[PDB]
């Protein structure tokens, strides 16, 4: 079909969303850049090594632990495809630093909608479990859900990845009901 | 084809509440909100079934704010949830006018450590299955995007 | 191949109390095969014993039951036959049994995924999505969540068909062409 400038990929923990984003990037023929958001315990180091092992010499790596929107604005061009490592771990970095999450979320969705070069956003679903016991985890769950809603609105295409299988949900007609 | 009932399921801050609200405001009907200036507003923490029967008319379009919190209530009071959940599903088929039920998916994380969360997780799943079966239509809302799963033929696999 | 042609393998994925077991049961009862439940659930407590009771009560006398708390791949390889249909109770509870015994999870996950390629008869795998909540507090819960996600990826790749069950309603996601994008 026609080229898009923005894809959002939403999936659970260890859903295959990362691998799916990587394959969509490697099929594009663009210059490939990974926008890394993960801060390196041994659980994170293992993830970062797994991902790095499974990326060949075509890939450039730029770190953006906090300044993700600014990084996207600076690095995006038609000749390149940027893949955001994890929207989730970027949100996690802001939360734990003390940041108010609503402005950076609003700014990222604004940036997504105005992109001049293609970007794939990889993000977690974290909303389909029980209400968390502590306040900070409830605020994170809330913000990640708000963030994915804003990004889905801004982005040209949205895919859900379940057990390694991609399903497109945008573009697509919203269901209509007559009562 | 017109429908009498819609179940809307999503995660926390999925966009499902605003999806259900917006489906009413597209309907041409007399929009009403149930809680557990074109809108009325009613409370039903413990009667929901009984309530919906009373407050539904052919011209009205009710919206249940959370199935999720009504469940919580019966849970807290120590109620056997199997009969009430069965009742509300029967109710959902026989309303005097249309109804949009808004409900959470809560089963797609790990098994909770405390008994009450485990019991609520279980009831919420059974409740969504029973409302999905009774309702004419069911939509999954994911990151603010609605996908229809009913009506539509369920897949069949042969062995 | 047409969609109604016999398949060898189906993965059914859903959250807790999603209808996934009933979906598997319905697909099995529509076949003409000898129906065998491969039970992985241990009656560790009253809550598990209740779930076991509900599953036993749901199944008419057409069903045979074979326990495989730990040795699931070996059980499938031994018990699969062209005239039988094997239904795996819960992949999730098999993994939970391995997690608490202390086994490394990756080798038996990969063995199960390869096994699903070359059974002598058809199989349905019922498994939980456990990835769509918040990151767990403890290390064992985090290791479990990660292994279950990896397991479902491997089973979905290996199986002829994959369905997501949500509020008791099945949606097919395999077979089906993957989305394609140009950038
Ligand atoms: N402790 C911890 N581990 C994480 C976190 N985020 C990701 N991980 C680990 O990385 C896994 C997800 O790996 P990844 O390849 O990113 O998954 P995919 O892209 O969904 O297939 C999880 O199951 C965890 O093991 C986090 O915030 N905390
Ligand atoms: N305590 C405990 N309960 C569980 C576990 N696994 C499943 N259950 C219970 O069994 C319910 C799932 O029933 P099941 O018939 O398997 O659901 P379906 O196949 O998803 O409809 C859950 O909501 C829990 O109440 C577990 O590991 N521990």
């Amino acid at each position: 079909g026609d080229p898009i400038k923005s894809l959002l990929v939403v999936g659970g923990a260890r859903s295959g969303k990362s691998r799916f984003a990587q394959r969509m990037a490697e099929a594009s023929g663009r210059s490939l850049v990974l926008i890394a958001t993960a801060q390196p315990d041994a659980e994170m180091a293992d993830r970062i090594s797994r991902h790095a092992a499974d990326r060949d010499a075509r890939w450039t790596l730029i770190e953006a632990f906090f300044d993700l929107g600014q990084t996207l604005r600076r690095e995006a061009q038609p000749e390149r495809l940027l893949v955001v490592d994890s929207v989730t771990l970027w949100l996690s970095n802001l939360l734990l630093r003390g940041d108010d999450l609503s402005p950076p979320i609003k700014d990222l969705a604004r940036t997504a909608a105005r992109l001049e070069g293609p970007v794939i956003f990889v993000s977690n679903e974290v909303g389909a479990g029980i209400v968390p016991d502590n306040a900070l985890a409830r605020a994170f769950r809330d913000a990640q859900g708000m963030c994915n809603q804003r990004l889905a609105e801004a982005c040209d295409a949205v895919t859900l990845v379940t057990a390694g299988i991609a399903t497109q949900i945008k573009p697509g007609p919203e269901p209509v009901f007559r009562f």
